[PDB]
């Protein structure tokens, strides 16, 4: 299921199976995806015209990767930066593939936990079509206290058509999204 | 073990299991090595003053993973370049988290399957030093009929000291230190 809600109050599934996982292109070393999400990253990329401009960071993330990248941001940037910018292990949409940290393709000295990616042409240009193909931006500038992730203008999760088109167009989290649908499924 | 030989005839065991991880520094993504590979690597950009010049492409995939790039070089790239640069799933020294592929920064181009890392100063540098910090160039330009893959400028493999010096000062491969150390207690 693509519209998966996963985060530090729905962590995955101890006995979930693993997602589906292909190579995705326009980045700079191995990053893996689901299928589907590589295949509308790279649509979306060619339509945009962005091949040049923008690479994929960082895509697929084991429960074990994603613990000692939280343990290396706890001892590099203390525990109130790291609970503000990464997903604990286990809470993470990276330990599904559904989810993709963007960054600038000549952004030299890049951070690992905070990819830059605002004020270009190029970011703008994105935030403008991911939505059209399956994006939506995970985590907004005023939703700290609903998704319990601060702003984070580099992370993308795929969930698909219209339901990006729809979300983004309400300026909405995917928190928001299932209570909306949870609502209206009584009737 | 860090001086485990891993190749087309030798095989990882299904029942291996996996090694310890740690992030590793001098990157811009998210890379994983066994920790004292990580040490290792960060001691020696240190050393050299490579920070601005060089960082780390790749470290550790899982056997999935290095099937997938397996997978789409395949497709993307065909049988032949394939088979020179990519090691098959179950063959590759990534699968332990010993291998780091290195590649230069302020770059405009590299392919996915081979970082630039050559016609450079910093690359110099880099092959003078880094034998003395446990690593050893994998791949040698006239040794692809021994190791089976072709000439990777950019792949380094942790053994650890004195093996990594051992093996540069010769100009062996890992395959032919284990020769020399095999033919050593062959005459005991
Ligand atoms: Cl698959
Ligand atoms: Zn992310
Ligand atoms: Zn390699």
């Amino acid at each position: 299921n693509t519209l998966q809600l996963i985060n530090k109050n729905h962590p995955l599934k101890k006995n979930q199976e693993p997602p589906h996982l292909v190579l995705a292109p326009f980045s700079d070393h191995d990053v893996y995806l689901q299928p589907e999400v590589a295949k509308q990253w790279e649509r979306l990329v060619r339509a945009t015209g962005l091949e040049k401009d923008i690479r994929l960071v960082s895509g697929y993330r084991t429960e074990k990767e994603q613990r000692r990248l939280w343990e290396y941001s706890l001892k590099e940037n203390g525990l109130a930066y790291t609970k503000q910018f990464v997903a604990l292990p286990g809470c993470s949409e990276h330990q599904i593939g559904l989810a993709i940290d963007v960054g600038l393709k000549k952004q030299e000295d890049d951070d690992l936990i905070c990819p830059h990616f605002r004020d270009s042409a190029a970011a703008d240009l994105f935030m403008q079509q991911m939505m059209n193909y399956g994006f939506i931006l995970r985590y907004p500038e005023d939703k700290q206290e609903i998704t319990g992730i601060s702003y984070e203008p580099w992370h993308f999760r795929y969930v698909g058509l219209p339901h990006s088109q729809v979300i983004t167009a309400q300026k909405w989290t995917l928190e928001e999204y299932h209570d909306y649908l949870a609502q209206t499924v009584r009737q």
